[PDB]
Protein backbone atom coordinates (compact mmCIF):
# COMPACT_ATOMS: atom_id res chain seq x y z
CA UNK A 1 0.00 0.00 0.00
CA UNK A 2 1.31 3.66 -0.80
CA UNK A 3 0.28 6.67 1.01
CA UNK A 4 -1.88 4.50 3.49
CA UNK A 5 -1.83 4.03 7.39
CA UNK A 6 -0.96 1.43 10.25
CA UNK A 7 -4.06 -0.41 10.25
CA UNK A 8 -3.59 -1.40 13.95
CA UNK A 9 -2.71 -5.00 14.78
CA UNK A 10 -5.98 -7.26 13.86
CA UNK A 11 -7.80 -4.02 13.09
CA UNK A 12 -8.77 -6.16 9.78
CA UNK A 13 -9.68 -9.30 11.06
CA UNK A 14 -10.51 -10.94 7.87
CA UNK A 15 -7.21 -9.71 6.11
CA UNK A 16 -4.98 -13.78 5.71
CA UNK A 17 -1.51 -13.64 4.14
CA UNK A 18 -0.86 -16.12 1.76
CA UNK A 19 2.80 -18.18 2.78
CA UNK A 20 5.15 -20.00 1.23
CA UNK A 21 8.15 -19.50 3.29
CA UNK A 22 7.14 -15.73 3.04
CA UNK A 23 4.58 -13.95 2.78
CA UNK A 24 3.09 -13.50 -1.10
CA UNK A 25 -0.24 -12.39 -1.35
CA UNK A 26 -3.14 -11.43 0.73
CA UNK A 27 -6.81 -12.88 0.63
CA UNK A 28 -10.06 -12.55 2.65
CA UNK A 29 -11.64 -15.25 5.58
CA UNK A 30 -15.40 -15.48 4.44
CA UNK A 31 -15.96 -18.81 6.69
CA UNK A 32 -14.60 -20.79 9.26
CA UNK A 33 -12.46 -22.93 6.05
CA UNK A 34 -12.56 -20.91 3.27
CA UNK A 35 -10.67 -17.37 1.50
CA UNK A 36 -10.99 -15.60 -1.41
CA UNK A 37 -7.95 -14.39 -3.40
CA UNK A 38 -6.70 -13.32 -6.78
CA UNK A 39 -6.45 -16.25 -9.36
CA UNK A 40 -2.68 -14.50 -10.03
CA UNK A 41 -1.92 -15.60 -6.87
CA UNK A 42 -2.47 -19.22 -7.39
CA UNK A 43 0.82 -21.86 -6.27
CA UNK A 44 1.04 -24.83 -4.75
CA UNK A 45 1.88 -25.58 -0.91
CA UNK A 46 0.08 -22.71 0.56
CA UNK A 47 -0.07 -21.72 4.29
CA UNK A 48 -2.57 -19.73 5.24
CA UNK A 49 -2.07 -17.17 8.16
CA UNK A 50 -4.84 -15.83 9.76
CA UNK A 51 -4.38 -13.00 13.09
CA UNK A 52 -1.59 -11.44 11.81
CA UNK A 53 -0.33 -7.85 12.07
CA UNK A 54 3.36 -8.34 12.01
CA UNK A 55 4.22 -10.81 9.22
CA UNK A 56 7.70 -11.37 10.51
CA UNK A 57 7.24 -11.25 14.73
CA UNK A 58 4.26 -14.26 16.39
CA UNK A 59 2.94 -11.93 17.98
CA UNK A 60 0.00 -14.16 19.96
CA UNK A 61 -3.15 -13.76 17.66
CA UNK A 62 -2.08 -15.82 15.20
CA UNK A 63 -3.55 -19.11 13.24
CA UNK A 64 -1.61 -20.83 11.19
CA UNK A 65 -3.45 -23.56 8.55
CA UNK A 66 -2.29 -25.11 5.44
CA UNK A 67 -4.68 -24.83 2.14
CA UNK A 68 -6.34 -28.55 1.37
CA UNK A 69 -7.51 -27.06 -2.33
CA UNK A 70 -7.37 -23.90 -4.27
CA UNK A 71 -9.82 -23.38 -7.26
CA UNK A 72 -9.30 -21.17 -9.55
CA UNK A 73 -12.33 -19.67 -11.16
CA UNK A 74 -13.21 -21.87 -14.43
CA UNK A 75 -12.91 -18.78 -16.94
CA UNK A 76 -9.31 -16.74 -15.50
CA UNK A 77 -7.30 -15.49 -18.37
CA UNK A 78 -4.20 -14.69 -16.84
CA UNK A 79 -3.09 -12.55 -20.26
CA UNK A 80 -5.94 -10.11 -19.52
CA UNK A 81 -6.84 -10.68 -15.56
CA UNK A 82 -10.19 -10.97 -16.65
CA UNK A 83 -12.12 -13.45 -13.84
CA UNK A 84 -9.12 -12.62 -11.36
CA UNK A 85 -10.23 -14.57 -8.31
CA UNK A 86 -9.89 -17.68 -6.87
CA UNK A 87 -10.96 -19.78 -4.06
CA UNK A 88 -8.84 -21.94 -0.96
CA UNK A 89 -9.86 -24.48 1.34
CA UNK A 90 -8.38 -24.67 5.02
CA UNK A 91 -7.47 -28.13 6.11
CA UNK A 92 -8.93 -27.27 9.64
CA UNK A 93 -11.47 -24.58 10.46
CA UNK A 94 -10.36 -21.21 11.55
CA UNK A 95 -11.14 -20.38 15.51
CA UNK A 96 -13.04 -17.74 14.61
CA UNK A 97 -13.08 -14.63 17.85
CA UNK A 98 -12.81 -10.77 17.62
CA UNK A 99 -9.37 -10.99 15.87
CA UNK A 100 -9.86 -13.54 13.42
CA UNK A 101 -13.26 -13.07 11.62
CA UNK A 102 -15.51 -13.69 8.24
CA UNK A 103 -16.27 -10.34 6.55
CA UNK A 104 -19.73 -10.76 4.31
CA UNK A 105 -20.08 -11.03 0.59
CA UNK A 106 -21.89 -8.21 -1.05
CA UNK A 107 -25.44 -8.90 -1.47
CA UNK A 108 -25.60 -6.42 -4.50
CA UNK A 109 -22.29 -4.42 -6.89
CA UNK A 110 -21.27 -1.12 -4.80
CA UNK A 111 -21.62 1.53 -6.88
CA UNK A 112 -18.41 4.56 -7.55
CA UNK A 113 -18.12 7.39 -4.87
CA UNK A 114 -18.52 4.78 -2.41
CA UNK A 115 -15.95 4.74 0.04
CA UNK A 116 -13.64 1.17 0.82
CA UNK A 117 -10.86 -0.14 2.81
CA UNK A 118 -7.76 -1.63 1.16
CA UNK A 119 -5.22 -3.40 3.04
CA UNK A 120 -2.18 -5.22 2.57
CA UNK A 121 1.46 -5.67 3.27
CA UNK A 122 2.59 -4.77 -0.27
CA UNK A 123 5.21 -2.40 -0.80
CA UNK A 124 4.85 1.19 0.30
CA UNK A 125 6.93 3.15 -2.05
CA UNK A 126 5.74 4.81 -5.81
CA UNK A 127 9.58 4.76 -7.27
CA UNK A 128 11.71 2.42 -4.75
CA UNK A 129 10.83 -0.52 -2.96
CA UNK A 130 9.95 -0.82 0.93
CA UNK A 131 8.23 -3.71 2.45
CA UNK A 132 6.33 -3.18 5.56
CA UNK A 133 6.54 -5.92 8.41
CA UNK A 134 2.67 -4.59 9.60
CA UNK A 135 -0.58 -4.45 7.92
CA UNK A 136 -1.14 -1.45 6.27
CA UNK A 137 -5.02 0.29 4.95
CA UNK A 138 -5.86 2.93 2.98
CA UNK A 139 -9.07 4.57 2.37
CA UNK A 140 -10.01 4.73 -1.32
CA UNK A 141 -12.99 5.44 -3.68
CA UNK A 142 -14.79 3.51 -6.35
CA UNK A 143 -14.19 5.05 -9.47
CA UNK A 144 -16.68 5.44 -11.90
CA UNK A 145 -16.53 3.04 -14.59
CA UNK A 146 -15.56 5.28 -17.25
CA UNK A 147 -12.92 6.54 -15.92
CA UNK A 148 -11.79 3.46 -15.39
CA UNK A 149 -11.93 2.35 -19.03
CA UNK A 150 -10.49 6.14 -20.11
CA UNK A 151 -7.16 5.13 -17.32
CA UNK A 152 -6.82 1.92 -19.30
CA UNK A 153 -8.16 1.70 -22.77
CA UNK A 154 -8.68 -1.82 -23.90
CA UNK A 155 -8.27 -3.42 -20.76
CA UNK A 156 -11.42 -3.06 -17.98
CA UNK A 157 -13.74 -5.87 -18.08
CA UNK A 158 -17.00 -5.87 -16.47
CA UNK A 159 -15.39 -7.76 -13.66
CA UNK A 160 -12.90 -5.22 -12.83
CA UNK A 161 -13.60 -1.86 -11.52
CA UNK A 162 -10.94 0.96 -10.44
CA UNK A 163 -10.88 2.23 -7.00
CA UNK A 164 -8.00 5.25 -6.00
CA UNK A 165 -7.33 8.42 -6.94
CA UNK A 166 -6.21 10.19 -10.61
CA UNK A 167 -3.46 12.27 -9.09
CA UNK A 168 -2.06 9.18 -7.83
CA UNK A 169 -0.29 8.95 -4.34
CA UNK A 170 -2.68 6.79 -2.93
CA UNK A 171 -2.79 2.85 -4.34
CA UNK A 172 -2.20 -0.73 -3.84
CA UNK A 173 0.82 -2.04 -5.31
CA UNK A 174 2.77 -5.50 -5.75
CA UNK A 175 2.48 -7.72 -2.47
CA UNK A 176 -1.24 -6.23 -1.81
CA UNK A 177 -2.48 -8.94 -5.14
CA UNK A 178 -5.47 -10.84 -3.73
CA UNK A 179 -6.26 -8.73 -0.71
CA UNK A 180 -9.60 -7.46 0.49
CA UNK A 181 -11.22 -3.93 -0.89
CA UNK A 182 -14.28 -3.86 1.73
CA UNK A 183 -17.21 -0.70 1.59
CA UNK A 184 -20.03 -0.83 4.01
CA UNK A 185 -18.56 -4.29 5.51
CA UNK A 186 -18.77 -6.21 2.76
CA UNK A 187 -15.95 -7.57 0.51
CA UNK A 188 -16.11 -6.06 -3.22
CA UNK A 189 -13.15 -6.20 -4.45
CA UNK A 190 -10.16 -8.06 -4.24
CA UNK A 191 -6.71 -6.31 -5.39
CA UNK A 192 -5.94 -7.47 -8.98
CA UNK A 193 -3.65 -5.07 -11.25
CA UNK A 194 -3.21 -1.79 -12.24
CA UNK A 195 0.44 0.03 -13.84
CA UNK A 196 2.79 0.69 -11.25
CA UNK A 197 1.77 2.22 -7.99
CA UNK A 198 0.09 5.69 -7.27
CA UNK A 199 1.11 6.88 -10.63
CA UNK A 200 -1.05 10.10 -12.21
CA UNK A 201 -4.12 8.50 -13.81
CA UNK A 202 -3.51 4.92 -13.25
CA UNK A 203 -5.57 3.76 -10.21
CA UNK A 204 -6.03 0.07 -8.74
CA UNK A 205 -7.84 -2.13 -10.57
CA UNK A 206 -9.65 -4.45 -8.55
CA UNK A 207 -11.47 -7.98 -9.14
CA UNK A 208 -15.36 -6.86 -9.19
CA UNK A 209 -16.49 -9.33 -6.60
CA UNK A 210 -20.24 -9.12 -6.60
CA UNK A 211 -20.23 -10.72 -9.83
CA UNK A 212 -18.91 -14.13 -8.74
CA UNK A 213 -21.13 -14.60 -5.46
CA UNK A 214 -23.34 -17.59 -6.85
CA UNK A 215 -20.15 -19.38 -8.09
CA UNK A 216 -18.36 -18.90 -4.69
CA UNK A 217 -21.40 -19.93 -2.86
CA UNK A 218 -22.04 -22.95 -5.08
CA UNK A 219 -18.43 -23.73 -5.12
CA UNK A 220 -18.32 -24.05 -1.33
CA UNK A 221 -21.51 -26.50 -1.08
CA UNK A 222 -20.23 -28.81 -3.53
CA UNK A 223 -16.50 -28.71 -1.78
N1 LIG B 1 -1.42 -0.26 -8.15
C1 LIG B 1 -2.38 -1.42 -8.24
C2 LIG B 1 -1.51 -2.62 -8.38
C3 LIG B 1 -0.35 -2.46 -9.10
C4 LIG B 1 0.55 -3.48 -9.19
C5 LIG B 1 0.24 -4.66 -8.55
C6 LIG B 1 -0.89 -4.84 -7.83
C7 LIG B 1 -1.75 -3.77 -7.72
C8 LIG B 1 -1.04 -6.22 -7.29
C9 LIG B 1 0.16 -6.76 -8.16
O1 LIG B 1 1.10 -5.75 -8.57
CA1 LIG C 1 2.91 -12.29 13.30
Amino acid sequence: IVGGYTCGANTVPYQVSLNSGYHFCGGSLINSQWVVSAAHCYKSGIQVRLGEDNINVVEGNEQFISASKSIVHPSYNSNTLNNDIMLIKLKSAASLNSRVASISLPTSCASAGTQCLISGWGNTKSSGTSYPDVLKCLKAPILSDSSCKSAYPGQITSNMFCAGYLEGGKDSCQGDSGGPVVCSGKLQGIVSWGSGCAQKNKPGVYTKVCNYVSWIKQTIASN
